[PDB]
């Protein structure tokens, strides 16, 4: 089987969520994960901190290294991508996972708000990218993947929360540009998007848990990255592609019709 | 079809497309609030909110000068508020910006990547949001905003990430204004030039001669010919100047040219 031992991930916002469980998924191989994220003090109304994330990689079967990183501050990424690198010998893997999201029209979306989900989505996609890039090009199968759609100009995705698919899309459109630039020097800069929303009036049972995201991630990130960019990949393909086709233990309710993710066309 | 006693607030107005802009609406007797963060004149790039208020009276209409940084939501609120004060209302939104950055992504500090995200995307996104209570009200309300038909385009996304992400930007917080508001009678919509124009902007076009370039009074004549139109049914357009010129009867385009010895050089983000 394909496996990531041995190799070292920088994983943005994987105190908790779907980057965690790529973090896990990885560490189950003998990863290095990075765990670069802004909650390192526990917090019970938000759990999960880069310290226990480390703990489980360690568990799981990793090494762990906890990066208190808040990526709108370019200082902490650069930071952080150094303290990686010293403790590893360098980067592998850079998974642009962190995203904030709100889904208020435009007059119902403070400038808070729309500046959290620009600065962590679409900027912290491009910071971590620029920060990593010098490190990754000396890896020998080096690999950017974002956690973003397909890149589409669809007006009512658009009109629907302009300030979130300004900031969501944006994570794509930067890796639309970052793989036409680097893409060509062997680095495998690409999207994973899942077909579902992932539990992590919105109804949990109606989700997949994060774990095939883990798992269509790991299938990417095995991948020959020479020759390979410039795509915007959705989860249940990849599995497919991979030889996962019984999706059934993913649900968390398998007797509900799952919620479709934004930014996919249903056919 | 005039702008006589409409109310505009166009952002970067002290010079440039913005001033251009600015003055062919003060010829009909339209109300202009500039909204630009010089006050105070540089030998380096001339023009401040002062001299361009007084150049719209002098053109024959009612200039606003409004010390505004569109960085900052506080002054653009501050501004917006200050011409309802001052005129009743805001009619038309001119979104105009002026911050580019031509290299690729390990040449782009994030200094200038966040100087362009703030100015074009953002900034056109702060003024919607402040100038819409406002423009919901209007007879009959315009947003222009100075950006390219949004395009995926590789080659133009690996040229330049950060610009390129800055300004098409723009036109995709157009893109979505349009498709919420649209429908409530707003004409929200953009227009980008056939050429590069001459500006102080072409010192970051490197080679680029302002006697290759179209004047700015191309986009200012546009302008005019899009922000006349009624606005009810016009919206997540994203025109081009000469194809407006076009169609308001003005097909010979050659006095916009700066020197008719040289090509027109084309336009960033137009497939030729
Ligand atoms: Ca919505």
């Amino acid at each position: 089987s394909l496996t990531l031992s041995g190799k070292t991930l920088f994983i943005t916002g994987a105190s908790r969520g779907i980057g965690l469980a790529i973090a896990l998924r990885a560490a189950r191989d003998g990863a290095n994960v990075a765990i670069a994220a802004k909650s390192a003090v526990a917090n019970p109304k938000l759990p999960g901190t880069i310290h226990s994330a480390a703990a489980a990689v360690n568990a799981a079967g990793g090494q762990g290294l906890a990066l208190k990183c808040d990526i709108r501050e370019e200082d902490q990424v650069r930071a952080a991508v150094a303290a990686t690198v010293d403790t590893f010998g360098g980067i592998d893997i850079l998974v642009n996972n962190a995203s904030a999201i709100w889904l208020r029209g435009t007059l119902d979306t403070p400038m808070k708000r729309f500046d959290l989900m620009q600065q962590v989505n679409a900027r912290g996609s491009f910071v971590c990218a620029q920060a990593c890039l010098p490190h990754l090009l000396q890896a020998p199968n080096p690999h950017i993947l974002t956690l973003a759609p397909p890149p589409s100009l669809n007006p009512a995705w658009w009109g629907a929360h302009t300030g979130y698919t300004l900031a969501k899309m944006g994570m794509s459109l930067v890796t639309l540009g970052l793989a036409a630039e680097f893409g060509p020097q062997g680095v495998a800069i690409n999207a994973l998007w899942p077909r579902t929303v992932i539990a992590t009036g919105v109804d949990a049972a109606a989700c997949r848990r994060p774990e095939i995201m883990a798992d269509a991630a790991h299938a990417v990130l095995t991948r020959e990255a020479a020759g390979f960019h410039g795509q915007f990949l959705i989860d249940d393909e990849v599995l497919a592609q991979a030889g996962i086709t019984d999706l059934s233990g993913y649900a968390v309710d398998p007797q509900r019709a799952l919620l479709p993710d934004l930014f996919l066309e249903e056919g």
